[PDB]
């Protein structure tokens, strides 16, 4: 185990800046232990895992229904019914202060050719929403023939922590 | 090479990190590692292929007119598949739910499409690819309320209700 | 310096990370580069490794026969279509695991419900599975019909043992 | 020391030479246990997902027919997903997302897709996109629908700076 | 300070460090805190959805019909994202992405999946793909279509070289 002399103030700049130079030429081999001695791993997949307790289950027809209007993050998960581009039934999830109105899932999409017999197939979403004070997500479909259904569950708080299953 | 380190987040840090049995610097000579911490935790640990499906562990599912539970002990499940689409305003029912016999929450639902200017209705799959996690008492299943309809697809637990994963 | 350490935890995946058949901490930090991803050979970002090649491709067209995709030990990625059928139809494609024994399927494509009509539409069901075979195991590709098709690709991503293999 | 030996390997030699310029490289046969604080002396960078979070602030929404609308022109890394309608790969109703400088143009999102056989009566679907777009100076990121009958709809937000400064969700 | 009884450790740390002229493996029991340096030595890097970002330079477009056009045909990993007219199982006309050496060739997107029933009017739908493909020297990546009636219609761009070098958007 010998050391060489680096040249690279980039590194250097680097190393000061992270605890407030040289190589060696043999490579150690290491395991890491860090997530067992933080208390355990926090998977991205497991967090973010919906329970009967943590999920916010939607099917909205002929009515506007809030999904969450209180501050954080949320996954945002499900189908719309689509309908003809130039039709007047809307299904759609948005995000509004009572001043503007943002659709992020929009159903009224199909573009039928040689037929007035339209097929609709679902829209899929899945989506993630931060929410401020003073924010709503909902769901609102304006007509008994369409509907927006789906499943919401808070993934972290305002401030970017994480909220357990 | 060494210098003294002056951080009140890494000296805190650290002191959680490793607790002494008992009531900081750096070095400048930068060392070359190789990591064996996968292989020493049993290999396959890249969430890919721990999650991967066997034999032995697929919950498979393929259900018409019942109910069916696919996982009723607590722990993490991955559960993929299909639902049978239908009209928005159809009786014929097909859907992933989670309940404890008191509350259903429904996680996947068939009922979904409209049509117009016609009554020939046609279907198509609608996917689900769902994380649960079950805690006692709770049952996640797969029903359907008509012949004609299904709820289609496999399943399998990825980790125990602590958060600690099942190796396939 | 060193420094006892007081952790169950600690110490529990320490003898077991590291088994012998036979605990402290260091105040001074040391900085690192890790080396691991040259001497597996490079390109180990997970979108890299898994990547499609001429040589590992494992590709299926499968109509009206059983084909193997895979009958030794490993991890597989697999993915694809299958052409969809009305949930009563007698016209079956599978994607399934099976022991000679027991069989499971993990994809299927019998799933659409029409109303109102017996002129029914189909579309490509699609999968994307990982699968891991051990000893004794075949994935498969099954189509009962000649009128429906299992398509797609598939490739060895790591040994039983979890070793990546490079494309 | 524990006992070390002779590593043989171009490759690593040459990659440890570029990491750390200025070797005859040894391995150890100790393995030796860490604890990472890199992420502790960084500042603890936002979970990818979080940080690409859509709000109602940031969100660019679009719902375009008959018309080219700017979705974003000015550098930087943009997310974008939504819809086309889709059309027979005949037909004259383009709805696209395409990225431009003004001298040429790319498509990024294509609705002229589908093929049917038998019927002049022909169904349409929602086709997906979902692009993580770079834009350089000069560059603008577009939805474009050529007819009423088409539509090209979605949301986008800016994820970062061009170089690859992270915005705040 | 003690020794290791695994066969599986031993076997990974000789694969990863050769050693030509190549004993009993090690364990310590002082837990060493440490800081990773690697990201600004490689000369610093990007989140990769960032660094797999499309740009208007960078884009490999293409929509295919009654033709094979090349996507790719040198050495490195690409991604490949877009649609292809669906048609009936049993029709002719073919929409693909495939890869080839010239002598084998393999489709990797395949069109050609429906499977009506109680009808001659065929509906179509884009079937769509996203694949990462790695070429080596003599490879190409091409999509192909063989009638004026399918489409094959895409992005893709080169993500590495064929060493797994990054390449910035
Ligand atoms: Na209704
Ligand atoms: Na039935
Ligand atoms: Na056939
Ligand atoms: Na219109």
């Amino acid at each position: 185990s010998q050391q060489f002399r680096i040249d690279s103030e980039s590194i250097r700049d680097k190393l000061n800046t992270l605890l407030p130079l040289s190589g060696s030429t043999t490579i150690i081999p290491v395991v890491d232990l860090t997530e067992t001695a933080e208390g355990g791993a926090q998977r991205e997949d497991l967090q973010k895992a919906f329970t009967l307790i943590n999920t916010i289950d939607f099917d909205v027809e002929n009515t506007t229904t809030t999904i969450a209007n209180t501050p954080g993050f949320y996954k945002v998960v499900g189908n719309l019914s689509s309908r003809d581009e130039a039709s007047g039934a809307i299904a759609v999830i948005e995000v509004t202060d009572g001043i503007t109105t943002k659709i992020l899932a929009n159903n009224r999409i199909v573009s039928p050719d040689g037929t007035t017999a339209v097929q609709s197939v679902p829209v899929p979403f899945d989506l993630m929403v931060k929410l401020v004070a003073g924010d709503t997500l909902q769901a609102r479909s304006n007509n008994a023939e369409v509907r927006v259904q789906g499943i919401a569950r808070q993934i972290a708080d305002v401030s970017g922590n994480l909220i357990n299953p």
